[PDB]
């Protein structure tokens, strides 16, 4: 059985956020939707996917630039952090994401942050702790 009606709504925020923040996932999906900003995601992290694909029904994982509610970019477990960054160079869109090559691909916060300066596109970053926005910003300042 099927029926799909919901409160669709129009975001109109002229503004945009920069730097790292201490958001999580739903906060991010809101701002992403709001601004139509681009969201790099890794299908590897099924925990993230089990939220997205449920918030944006009927989707059944894809690869590539996933226009599905939010503008996503689905890059593999197998693509290195420098390679996905090189790809994102062509797009050069304002992003909002978590520190990409931090945990799915086995890094540390430092190694993540360094690699992320090599991204030549704007990117709001979200760490799952406030006390780490400081640390992460610190790497972005110090390397």
């Amino acid at each position: 059985g099927s029926h799909m009606v919901l409160p669709s709504e129009a975001p109109n925020a002229k503004e945009e956020i920069l730097g790292t923040v201490s958001w999580n996932l739903r906060e991010m999906l809101a701002h992403a939707e709001e601004t139509r900003k681009l969201m790099p995601i890794c299908m590897d992290v099924r925990a993230i996917m089990a939220t997205i694909q449920r918030k944006y029904k009927g989707i059944k994982i894809q690869e590539g630039i996933v226009d599905y509610g939010v503008r996503f970019f689905f890059y593999t477990s197998k693509e290195p952090v420098a390679s996905i960054i090189t790809k994102l160079n062509s797009l050069n869109e304002p992003l909002v994401t978590m520190p990409i090559g931090y945990v799915t691909h086995g890094f540390n916060l430092e190694e993540a942050a360094r690699c992320m300066r090599s991204l030549k596109a704007p990117a709001v970053v979200s760490v799952s702790s406030p006390d780490a926005v400081t640390t992460y910003n610190g790497y972005l300042t110090s390397s």
